[PDB]
């Protein structure tokens, strides 16, 4: 009957899944143990993190936990211990997606916690703040319907028959812990038992790493970014998104102050955000055969689409259409061509990311981040911000990235404009071919210009932006031979990097010492003392940098 | 893209319907108000009592308190006073169906309370009967998750907003009964006011209701057929089926000594075959002026077909086949005819009713009732008993209580044997124009198994002695008549009817007699007792037995 | 399971549930033969041709021809000859909605007929109008995607396998009369037989109705209302919805010079709206009984609500808010109550159907229709059509429509001044007597208008000249009556009352008598002929016009 089970495709938010009234997830016998490892888990939640920011301006936007595959036992052939008196009312063996769900569970476990005990610093009663107590009580709760149910009575089932997996254990301990009345004091929990110590420990780290989105200290290399209460009120659309109704104008603007509660009420804008658009696809197969070679079905489907091949058909539909080998389709065939060269499957995408994330900067500075959901959306805005006459400049400004790319950073550093003061030219490759070994990669979307250079009006005043391109290079590895140089590391030059493109030739060399001299690092003395004191070890090329900077001088002393 | 929402139709049970834990049910301004009658909720409790009654045996069987239409209304546009800052989520207009939703609604409040207090007298501790106890903890909790939930803080939904109809307020103070803790004790309620008067009326009178069928009295002509303690427990469908899981041996002979639990135990039989096994039909249009074409077109479509219509197509299909005008053609013939005679729309239902209800007593006495489910399933599985020979006999009788309903019965009271001692002709003419008029109607099947043997017999070769023990059996059954309802009322002489065609035995006309006055002596009889309960009666319980003491006492002196 | 099987209901359009490559639909042994009378098949024709008309204003606006309940006979435990090699693959057994599905398939045979032949006359090549050609191929097409399949060869079923029902040889007819080509002619047809003549009766009778509806005569208490060309070509509403494109600019135009290609045309419009927008509704349950339990579940649920009912809301919470116990709560209690005692549920409907169609008159005056769509839509436009002090009048013109219905019309007639030249008085409530006989019941608007403006007057200050004005207005409108009744029959007499309520000028009582001697000229008068045509009438027409005639030349004769 074909149109029969087999299938059955849902799409949950994350408390339609887990929150149902009568349901349990079970984790077969074949099934490993949890085994995630630090760096998925932050994929994991940065993601759900990239929902939420995205939510703030386009309107719909949701979030993908992936899909799970899971079969419906109404038999309970599958519960491990059977105990046919108290098994749940619909049971799903979960064959696929075992280890996602693990991370998601304990998810709430920190956004639980975390946002009850800064619940409990909450200030008992003021002003629309109570506001936010309520709205805390809720999400907890919310997500209490997330781990747990009540049922009849005694412990959670019967009275001996128990829960002693990592995931298992390692939920029923949380449920304990918000159970327990008393005072809201902050938590901490207690075969191979690496499975347990990779179980607690990756648990306490997504509590760490929330904890950390909360109060200063930036990141970038990790953390994930929750937009924050000074920009979560300007924004009606996660108002209601979120809350079903605009927030108490008498709490925006104690947001906008940045108040004690802005990172509580970060941690549930977030919350919400997880737990009512973010979705997982469900497929529940009720024979379990169907299940295995449905799997197989689900691993091998897909190839993959870059962000420019996904858009080339919207400059190939939008202005030039058919009759369209035309201006844009030169600045196209730049990039294809480039894409086509420095790549042939995974390595397309990570060459095409590295070209969009420079062209990111080099249009008005927004920092672009590998996922095909933030590339295809930044090239679609950045387009269609206007006409069919800005269009080619966003188009042609991806094809001199490109450009960029196969002159100066790699290549063969050689080429800027070979004479004119021919010193100048034998040192600024200097830059180019060290700024392309360390922390120093949004020089090259700052530097990408060149490409000014390039599209100049020609003879008229060419030389002097010929010039101008090599003094940025050399002034872009001077700043950053002191700042990663200088004592500390990188993020810093990053961050500073991208706003010396968005806030504003003497010109990148005087704000560039001023953030210099902004770090406490501008007057001679203190950054040779910083400098001594990093470690070059850091970055080979960073140290050889310096030597070679303490040395090829003496050959004019 | 009219496979669009237009629809969108779902199949669910009370709890999945009830209990969502975002949802919110509410009725539009133009709906009226409650307005439901005692009679239809009485039939309503009654039918979720047939349905959790034919569950055990019949491990399927699923009851169905008809359809909703609902708007999911998504913006909202529909709430009266807005405040949407803590609006529900899913808020579903209810655009049809809404005295079923109350009356629904309220059923669950009354299974609450008793539930709960039946509970608080629990015996603590002592044996399997905690299980009664949790048992009792399980279903509160659920039918709680029927009326409310729980949201932020304060009072439910802001602090300044409040719930103030008939069905609300309801609904708000049960809440509010349920939620304190105190101890627990029984429950006592507090434009037109006519309005709320019904309403609060009605529901306790569902307590009344319930509580009735569970300590003994009797009814018939209302109290709902809860399935008892001493009968649960030997179905493990119903084990099973309300409770997961088969009840604990040790508990099951506590309920076979019918102990303090036992009431208890029955109720939550009931209300757990409410909350998971009787089902409404939900549309959900998400327009309302679609909502209302809907409205119509689900209102205007069915007729209806006879028991008998049914079945036709599984006697038609048994031993006959396409080639089928052969002997059960002839006798369905027979009633075919006479239910084209005795009808023509509800009256079809009525009269097929009439036929089907005594032949049940005709096959092996079972007691046919109404139900198009019920006497779909009793036509065929006497029918499906056993082979082709038997079939036709079965087939047969239907025709011949037809048969009887043209002769006696109604008819024109005339016929028996027609000359056999025309005295007694003449006088069982009168037991036979008696009997069709009251509460004397299990007689009818009785009589017409006896003349249909008389009719159906050896003619000639033993003819003249059924033609005789026909009209004997008319007058003692007439007089067995009279001296038990001369006793105070019906009801027990129906069942000691339906027994004396069930419980006899002596191997494979003077047995009845004997059996009938076995039975009036098991009661009372013994001259002087009966003539006492005589004086005892009414006289304005049946006219048409007035009349026939009259006669019985005027009559006889016309030979003293 | 609960969420089991039991429903899946489904939304469907004509053709997404006749047309499957893999259903076939079958009558149970059960159901009886098909028995439906013209005028359910009249007014569902109706229903589709006003769905059609609403199409091209409300863009979504979706028809529904009701319900049907089907079983999805998998093992095909209910076909009645098996033959198991070629049964189709998907056959649902209609429980319910046998008949509407019956007349349904006919209709699909009746359309695809006409616009055949129809597309067989047209000119062959010209213009746009091979695009009729065309756009008639498709329809003819989809449609017998309705009545039949492919399969093999041979006798469409293997080779002894044939079709002796009612609808089953019709059906099987007709397809024969679409495979053979040959040539373009109309199709002529051919257990007990008064079922196979009822069939092939209403099937023609469908032809000839639908066959109508192309070439002038005109009907109203038949015929229905399919869109004009003159008016299809100027709609890309319907253009869009039904063909997925936009007509030819070089169509349209021979389309509103009304063509020979403007019948067909009218036709395929028609289908394609039956074909693609009327739904109807499938309930698949998966085993019979399911399927029966839910028949009755479906047939016992809906009440029904007045458009007044549905409107109140929205004038109980427009400008009156909560705080509205007031003035236009006022206006709508005498409405309310005169409902609620004229009446007491189908009473219901017919009494607001009878208030707010005399109503809509009173206003600017459209014709509305029973149907509670335009019901609804009629008031609601009427009352939002500005703010909230005209709103009030539009209530309170409704109120006066009321209070006439108690004054003047039935009641006992007596009222209007009692004494202001009290023959004119007892004169005119004559008029207001007979009048209520027949068909003037459009005159109920102008002498409700006139006697509202009466009760509602000047109080004093000029309140008799209003007064007197409505008793005028009654004598005159008896008297436009009786001429226009003693010419033939209605109809154009409601045309003529209707405009002039709407067709008049004269900056912002005599006026209505000169406007309806003015149209009575427009007929015909000038005392002899109008004389001649009174011999030309009936009176046996109306009894009632023949009487007030009657009475016109009698009593007459008591001054002269």
């Amino acid at each position: 009957m074909e149109t029969k089970e087999i299938f059955d495709a849902a799409p949950l938010s994350v408390s339609q899944f887990l929150s149902e009234t009568g349901q349990g997830l079970y984790i077969p016998p074949y099934q490993r143990a949890y085994s995630w490892e630090l760096p998925k888990i932050r994929r994991l939640l940065s993601d759900v993190a990239h929902g939420l920011d995205q939510l703030a301006e386009f309107e719909d936007s949701i979030c993908f936990l992936g899909t799970v595959i899971a079969l419906r036992d109404i038999n309970y052939t599958t519960v491990e211990p059977k105990y046919r008196s108290q098994v749940p009312s619909k049971v799903m063996t979960i064959i696929d997606g075992q280890q996602r769900m693990t991370t998601l569970l304990l998810l709430t476990t920190v956004l639980h916690e975390e946002i009850r005990v800064r619940a409990e610093k909450l200030t008992r009663d003021d002003e629309p703040s109570v506001w936010c107590y309520n709205q805390a009580l809720d999400v907890t709760g919310r997500l209490s319907n997330c781990f747990e149910e009540d049922m009849r009575y005694g412990e959670h089932r019967y009275y001996p028959r128990l829960i002693r997996s990592y995931y298992d254990v390692w939920s029923r301990n949380k449920g304990e812990a918000r159970y327990r009345s008393p005072i809201g004091y902050y938590l901490e929990s207690y075969v191979d038992l690496e499975a347990y110590r990779h179980l607690d420990r990756m648990r306490d780290q997504m509590r760490s790493m929330l904890r950390k989105a909360v109060g200063a200290g930036v990141k970038r290399e990790d953390d994930i970014q929750l937009p924050t209460g000074t920009d979560i009120g300007q924004s009606q659309n996660l108002q209601f998104a979120l809350f079903n109704s605009e927030f108490p104008p008498s709490v925006v603007e104690q947001l906008e102050d940045d108040a004690k509660m802005t990172p509580l009420t970060r941690l549930i804008v977030f919350a919400n955000y997880l737990l009512h658009r973010v979705t997982v696809a469900v497929v529940t197969a009720k024979r379990e055969d169907y299940g295995f070679d449905m799997f197989e079905a689900l691993n091998t489907t897909g190839q993959p689409l870059t962000a420019i091949e996904t858009f080339k058909p919207r400059a190939i539909k939008e202005e030039g259409l058919d009759e369209w080998q035309e201006s844009e389709s030169k600045l196209h065939f730049d990039v294809v061509e480039a894409y086509l060269d420095r790549e042939g499957a995974d390595k397309r995408q990570t060459v095409t990311s590295s070209v969009l994330l420079p062209f990111a900067m080099f249009q008005d500075g927004t920092k672009l981040t590998k996922r095909l959901n933030d590339q295809r959306r930044y090239l679609r805005t950045v387009f269609d911000k206007d006409p069919d006459i800005v269009a080619r400049r966003k188009v042609l400004a991806g094809l001199a990235q490109v450009a960029r790319f196969y002159e100066g950073p790699w290549g063969s550093p050689t080429k800027v404009p070979s004479c004119d003061d021919a010193t100048l030219r034998t040192q600024a490759g200097i830059a180019l071919a060290a700024l392309r070994e360390g922390g120093h990669d949004i020089v090259v979307g700052l530097l990408t210009r060149y490409f000014a250079a390039h599209r100049l009006s020609s003879p008229e005043t060419v030389e002097s932006s010929a010039r101008q391109f090599l003094l940025a290079a050399r002034s872009c590895a001077a700043f950053y031979a002191l700042w990663r140089g200088s004592f500390g590391s990188t993020a810093g030059i990053d961050g500073v990097y991208r706003s010396l493109m968005t806030h504003v030739v003497e010109a990148l060399q005087s704000y560039l010492k001023e953030q210099l001299r902004s770090e406490g690092i501008y007057d001679k003395q203190q950054w040779v003392a910083r400098a001594a004191m990093t470690p070059v070890y850091q970055h080979s090329k960073p140290l050889t940098r310096l030597l070679l900077l303490a040395a090829s001088q003496n050959s004019t002393p």
